[PDB]
């Protein structure tokens, strides 16, 4: 509508709407992370509460920690749950034919960021998505150095398929999407946005000028669109819509 009063009413309404929906996608990402963190923390506590005797031989680690890894893996349908040791071995509970957790020596764990970085923080470390070597799926890893009496036991890892987060984001209302820490498209409600040749520089450029949660105007094929983005951990969450709501 031409009258500026009416246009402003449309603009303020749609800003609120789109900001709400962006928030839902932000919350989705947050809740995914915090659920996985809480799970990892719980597992750390159960391992560290074992007596040392149960932790200080490899056979005892297999027999006493293995079942805990397995139950926890099942409870959340994780892809892998594991404990890496300073001798380079990793006690691995992996999806797929119910075979018992095994101590693997061939996974080059001291070269891995999930291992290395866990020893450099007292927090849980969360990797970018990457191709798991074991099961050959893209995963987000949550890792945690486990200490008992101050003494390192090993580095706990939990691999959750990145597709789980992609699927949760896709389900949300609104034309929302998520870029990874290299500004590559990661997840979207509209699956077309995942074409790697799509040009996201208008939205990313507008975000760069405007900042988190600040609604902007931009152009596509000479038509006006409206959007907003915000940082959510190392991701960028955005929403966009046509400006026809305000212009027409
Ligand atoms: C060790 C394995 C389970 C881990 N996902 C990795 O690829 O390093």
């Amino acid at each position: 509508g031409i009258d500026p009063f009416t246009k402003t009413s449309l603009y303020e309404s749609t800003l609120k709407n789109q900001t709400d929906l962006l928030k839902v996608t932000q919350s989705t990402v947050e809740d995914f992370r915090s659920t996985n963190q809480s799970f990892t923390r719980a597992l750390e506590k159960d391992i560290a509460n074992l007596p040392y005797q149960s932790l200080i031989t490899e056979e005892n680690i297999i027999n006493n920690v293995g079942p805990i890894l397995k139950y926890y893996r099942h409870s959340i349908n994780a892809l892998n749950v594991y404990l890496g040791l300073n001798n380079g071995k990793v006690l691995l509970s992996q999806k797929s034919d119910a075979k018992m957790p095994e101590l693997r020596d061939d996974l080059d764990i001291k070269t891995k960021d999930w291992y290395q970085e866990a020893l450099k923080t007292n927090d849980i470390f969360v990797t970018p998505a990457y191709l798991d070597t074991v099961l050959k799926q893209y995963v987000i890893t949550y890792s945690k150095a486990i200490y008992k009496d101050g003494k390192i036991i090993g580095v706990l890892g939990v691999d959750i398929p990145s597709e789980d987060l992609q699927n949760l984001v896709a389900k949300t209302p609104g034309n929302t999407f998520l870029f990874d820490q290299k500004n590559k498209i990661f997840a979207a409600t509209n699956k077309e946005l995942l074409n790697p040749s799509i040009d996201h520089s208008p939205v990313l450029n507008a975000y760069k000028l405007n900042g988190d949660n600040n609604f902007f105007s931009y152009k596509l094929n000479n038509e006006e669109r409206l959007g907003a983005c915000t940082k959510v951990f190392a991701y960028t969450a955005c929403i966009t819509e046509s400006a026809d709501i305000i212009n027409k």
